[PDB]
């Protein structure tokens, strides 16, 4: 395992998130159930090809990593929440998760180094 992985995400908010709030939506109104189905939509055009990672990110990601695409940058083991660290650290560099749940959402993770 390497000492850090870098890697890019999309985070869909609800409202039992810790914090209902984003860039883009100033109170998170949607269902822990609705924000699992968006997830799960984004992984199958993702898969089908009809939609890129990156940009399904830069526009609908609640983190505000979408203005670099989704990009985190780097990070070691001990600094994210550890379900988040859990699966980044799993993947192999261009793999992607599944649904990711922690606090803050539910995430879909992409390593890219
Ligand atoms: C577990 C987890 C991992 C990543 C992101 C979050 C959501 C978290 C915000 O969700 P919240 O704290 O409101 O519940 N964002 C960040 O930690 C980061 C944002 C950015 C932006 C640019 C570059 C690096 C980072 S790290 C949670």
């Amino acid at each position: 395992e390497p000492a850090r992985v870098r890697c890019s995400h999309l985070l869909v908010k609800h409202s039992q998130s810790r914090r209902p709030s984003s860039w883009r939506q100033e109170q998170i109104t949607r269902t822990q159930e609705e924000a699992l189905e968006l997830i799960n939509g984004y992984i199958q055009k993702i898969k089908s090809g009809e939609e890129d990672f990156e940009s399904l990110a830069s526009q609908f990601s609640d983190c505000s990593s979408a203005k670099a695409r989704g990009d985190l940058g780097a990070f070691s083991r001990g600094q994210m929440q550890k379900p988040f660290e859990d699966a980044s650290f799993a993947l192999r560099t261009g793999e992607m998760s599944g649904p990711v749940f922690t606090d803050s959402g539910i995430h879909i993770i992409l390593r890219t180094e």
